[PDB]
Formats: structure tokens, C-alpha cells, sequence
């Protein structure tokens, strides 16, 4: 009843609700997410005050659900779901080091070389017949980019190695969305369990690398190691590596799996992709840094993929103190939800919103200000932002050089939530090689 004075209600998922919902009772509105009241604010006057400020922080009680699942630790206090500013700030600060601009560009060859074994594998079953996961595939090259380029390792995935760590990423994002049987509980709980195990072998393996004296090339790992330096336990570490080993290939895996599904029903952006891509970069097998700045109109299809399909679909901050906002009165100690998945589905903000149109966000075009923001805003926004804009524009490029895609009929468009939004089928494709 200390909302009830604020409006709202007496291959779909909750954030069309949200949209829904948005449309019908305005920029503030009282909902239910994890059994704790929200107010949904879809104002870009709201996304600036709040987002681009560090009064406001995230709200714990909605991390929660990232923090720990069904009594097994998680995220924990690691770097997303860390709520209090000192903590957070500390940790950030640190391994910010392993995404400056030279860390990144010393990643060129990581991206390149599982982009091309990606397509390697791809082109051998081009044969216009066989049907292929394009989620899967793209998963299992974003998790062997992950684990290489953050934790020195080889998981082999687009081998088919690793079978159970897939399986325990699928359980433990189920989970994740489910607190919102007994079998399942049991799998979900082990699939944590194992994950934060992997966590401690990678994290022995590479103490011990370093004892033995061996070369140890700096990397994300290296960072989350020294943001806990004097630690009293190795908990903060371990929450950093679930955290990192997550977050670093999910959304970009989601991210590749909608772009790919949209572009197989836009064949005339596919042959002006394949174009751009034939002039930038020929037949050259490796892309260059400075050939990724020169990938434009592929940006703009990027940008306007993460406008109707943000993997990441939102973010909470906590309003301490009753606040007026757009004309509504909010309690104090409420939970505010942005969503860039509402707004970009918003008359008000985007002209034809379901339209996929990547000129909004071409070089003269009015850019959107405050209404798109797949990577958040402010001093919480993505710290993966640019490795994971240069992964997906290489992966995208070198499918765009060397296969043709059609989805197979009866695959759907629509979207399921785990934790994260992604396709609700697994994408698949019939192949070509390009030329005949
Ligand atoms: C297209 C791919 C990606 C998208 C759409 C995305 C989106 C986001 C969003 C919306 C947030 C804010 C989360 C919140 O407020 O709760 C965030 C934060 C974060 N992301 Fe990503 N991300 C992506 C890729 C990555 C990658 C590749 C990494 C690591 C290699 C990563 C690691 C993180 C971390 C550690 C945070 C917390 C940052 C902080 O609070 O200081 N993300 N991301
Ligand atoms: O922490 C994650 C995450 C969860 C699972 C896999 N990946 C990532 C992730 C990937 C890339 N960058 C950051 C993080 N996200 C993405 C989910 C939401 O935006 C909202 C959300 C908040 C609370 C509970 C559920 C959902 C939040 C932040």
C-alpha cells in the first residue's frame, strides 16, 4: 500500500510486459521483480539523472538473485554485483588495466583465430542441407574466446570438448531466472558448485605456472588476482572469476546469435555486409585493428541488433530517499528498473520501433540520447564494452566473407529469458560458401 498511489497495473517474456506496461500507464510504473515492488522509469530525463551519477548505486536486494542462487554462491561481491561504491571502485579501478587499449589490441590474435576455426568448421558443412546451431556455434566461440583471452586457457568447445561445463552454464542461468523440483534444485546447485570449481583449478594451475617460473602473458586473470592481493580468503577471487567467465561470453554469444537470426530475413543489408567486408578486407584471412574502425555500416548493424535485442535487458539502482520523479511520487528505499529493452521498443523514442533499420545510427543521423544503452551508462556501465565490440565485429566479419545463411523454416524470432535475453530457438541454419 506505499505504492499503490503509483500507475500500473490492478517467444514472449517479461520485459514485453514491461513494454506493454510502459505504453499503457507511462514513464513510471509499479511492478514485481524477485517479490520486491519496483518502479519500471522509462524517461531518458530519469536514465541521465540516474545512471550518469555516483549518488545513486545499485540496489542489492535486486542483485541478490546474481549474488547467490538456491544457497550457492555465485556472482557474489565480484565486480557486477558488488553494490557498495568503495568495494565496487576498488576492484574496478584495478582491472580496468586488463581492457586498456593496448590489452585489447594484444587480443587481435585471440579473436582472429577461433573467428576462423568458427568458420572453418562452418564451411565444411555448407552444403545447403545440413542444419546448424548457429547459437550453439556462436556460444562455443565466444566461451573459447573468453577463456583464452581472459584466463589463458583452451576450452575446445568448438571442438566439442567440455560438454558438462556447457551443460552447467545452461542449468546455472536457468536458476538464476527461477528464484524470481527437488531435481532441479540438485542440478542447479551443482552446476554453481562446479563452476566455482573450475574457478579454483584455473586459479592453482596459474600460482603455480607463476612458481614454476613460466611465461604468464597479463590478462584479465592476472587483474582479478591482484584485486585481492591481501584477501583473507580466496572467495572475492573466486566471485571475479564466475562473474568474468560469464558475463565475458554470454551476452556477446546472445548478442552474434540475434544478429545472425535478424540478418537471415534482411537479405539486402546481407549483400551491402558482404560488400563492405569484401573492400575492407579482401581474402586477408586476419583482420587489423585499424580494419574494425573501417567496418561502419557492420557497427551500425551491431548497434541497431543490441536496440531490439539487448542481451543485457536492464539494471536496478536504489532510491534512498522519497523522490519525485516525472510527476509521480516514489517512496524512499524503492528499487528503480531501466530498461533498454523497453525503450528501444518505444513509439515515443524510435520511429517504426520494430522496424531494423541500421541508418539510425549512421554517421549524420540524431544520436539517441538517453534511450539506448545495451551496455548501461555511467560509472556501472560495461567494462567488456570494447573487447566485446572488437570480438563480435571480427566474428561477424570473417561469417560475412566466406558463408551465405538461411534460417530454416519454422525457426522462430522470439526471445526467452535467462538471466539474460537470447534467442528462443537455437538459430538454425542451412549453409553456403560464398560464390555459388
Ligand atoms: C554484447 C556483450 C555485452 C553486453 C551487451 C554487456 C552489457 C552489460 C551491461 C548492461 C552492464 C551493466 C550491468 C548492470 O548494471 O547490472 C554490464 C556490466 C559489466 N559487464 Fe558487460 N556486457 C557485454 C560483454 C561483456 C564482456 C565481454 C565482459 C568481460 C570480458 C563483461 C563484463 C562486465 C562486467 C565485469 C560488468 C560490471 C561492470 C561494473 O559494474 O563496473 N561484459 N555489461
Ligand atoms: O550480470 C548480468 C549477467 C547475468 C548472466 C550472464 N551474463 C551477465 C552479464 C553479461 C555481460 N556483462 C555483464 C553481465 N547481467 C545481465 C542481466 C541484466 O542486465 C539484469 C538482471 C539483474 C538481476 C537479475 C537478473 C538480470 C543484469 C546484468
Amino acid at each position: 500500500s506505499r505504492y499503490e498511489h503509483i500507475p500500473g497495473p490492478p517467444g514472449r517474456v517479461l520485459q514485453d510486459v514491461f513494454l506493454d506496461w510502459a505504453k499503457k500507464y507511462g514513464p513510471v510504473v509499479r511492478v514485481n521483480v524477485f517479490h520486491k515492488t519496483s518502479v519500471i522509469v522509462t524517461s531518458p530525463e530519469s536514465v541521465k539523472k540516474f545512471l550518469m551519477s555516483t549518488k545513486y548505486n545499485k540496489d542489492s536486494k535486486m542483485y541478490r538473485a546474481l549474488q547467490t542462487v538456491f544457497g550457492e554462491r555465485l556472482f557474489g561481491q565480484g565486480l557486477v554485483s558488488e553494490c557498495n561504491y568503495e568495494r565496487w571502485h576498488k576492484q574496478r579501478r584495478v582491472i580496468d588495466l586488463a581492457f586498456s587499449r593496448s590489452s585489447l589490441v594484444s587480443l587481435m590474435e585471440t579473436f582472429n583465430e577461433k573467428a576462423e576455426q568458427l568458420v572453418e568448421i562452418l564451411e565444411a558443412k555448407a552444403d545447403g542441407q545440413t542444419p546448424v546451431s548457429m547459437q550453439d556455434m556462436l556460444t562455443y566461440t565466444a566461451m573459447d574466446i573468453l577463456a583464452k583471452a581472459a584466463f589463458g586457457m583452451e576450452t575446445s568447445m568448438l571442438l566439442g570438448a567440455q560438454k558438462p561445463l556447457s551443460q552447467a552454464v545452461k542449468l546455472m542461468l536457468e536458476g538464476i531466472t527461477a528464484s524470481r523440483k527437488r531435481k532441479q534444485l540438485r542440478e542447479v546447485r551443482e552446476s554453481i558448485r562446479f563452476l566455482r570449481q573450475v574457478g579454483r583449478d584455473w586459479v592453482q594451475r596459474r600460482r603455480e605456472a607463476l612458481k614454476r617460473g613460466e611465461e604468464v602473458p597479463a590478462d584479465i586473470l592476472t587483474q582479478i588476482l591482484k584485486a585481492e592481493e591481501g584477501a583473507q580468503d580466496d572467495e572475492g577471487l573466486l566471485d571475479n572469476f564466475v562473474t568474468f567467465f560469464i558475463a565475458g561470453h554470454e551476452t556477446s554469444a546472445n548478442h552474434l546469435a540475434f544478429t545472425v537470426m535478424e540478418l537471415s530475413r534482411q537479405p539486402e543489408i546481407v549483400a551491402r555486409l558482404q560488400a563492405e567486408v569484401d573492400e575492407v578486407i579482401g581474402s586477408k584471412r586476419y583482420l587489423d585493428f585499424e580494419d574494425l574502425g573501417r567496418l561502419q555500416y557492420l557497427s551500425q548493424v551491431l548497434k541497431e541488433s543490441l536496440r531490439l535485442y539487448p542481451p543485457a535487458w536492464g539494471t536496478f539502482r536504489l532510491l534512498e530517499e522519497e523522490t519525485l520523479i516525472d510527476g509521480v511520487r516514489v517512496p524512499g528505499n524503492t528499487p528503480l528498473l531501466f530498461s533498454t529493452y523497453v525503450m528501444g521498443r518505444m513509439d515515443t523514442y524510435f520511429e517504426d520501433p520494430l522496424t531494423f533499420n541500421p541508418d539510425r545510427f549512421g554517421p549524420g543521423a540524431p544520436k539517441p540520447r538517453f534511450t539506448y544503452f545495451p551496455f548501461s551508462l555511467g560509472h556501472r556501465s560495461c567494462i567488456g564494452q570494447q573487447f566485446a565490440q572488437m570480438e563480435v565485429k571480427v566474428v561477424m566479419a570473417k561469417l560475412l566473407q566466406r558463408l551465405e545463411f538461411r534460417l530454416v523454416p519454422g525457426q522462430r524470432f522470439g526471445l526467452q529469458e535467462q538471466a539474460t535475453l537470447k534467442p528462443l530457438d537455437p538459430v538454425l541454419c542451412t549453409l553456403r560458401p560464398r560464390g555459388w
